């Protein structure tokens, strides 16, 4: 996508993992290539520091989706709660 800042799981791909036909479907700073894979790095260091280039899938968390004991659990910028929900804007570049 456009920059360190956009988040995206390329293993899950139309065609198979890191395959594209839009720069949208590349993480981080990577963008497709004629021959339909992604390029590029993503963002260094990968993964980041929490911010907004530290890409977490919170739909996968062991306590459920968006539950957390810790702030590594939720996505970008996000931070667990004291109830256990990772809360706030993650940060992300929308492209
Ligand atoms: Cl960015
Ligand atoms: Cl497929
Ligand atoms: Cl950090």
């Amino acid at each position: 996508g456009s920059g360190p800042t956009y988040c995206w799981n390329e293993a899950n791909n139309p065609g198979g993992p890191n395959r594209c036909s839009n720069n949208k479907q590349c993480d981080g700073a990577r963008t497709c290539s004629s021959s339909g894979f992604c390029q590029g790095t993503s963002r260094k260091p990968d993964p980041g520091p929490k911010g907004p280039t530290y890409c977490w899938d919170e739909a996968k968390n062991p306590g459920g989706p968006n539950r957390c004991s810790n702030s590594k659990q939720c996505d970008g910028a996000r931070t667990c709660s004291s109830s256990g929900f990772c809360q706030g804007t993650a940060g992300h570049a929308a492209a």
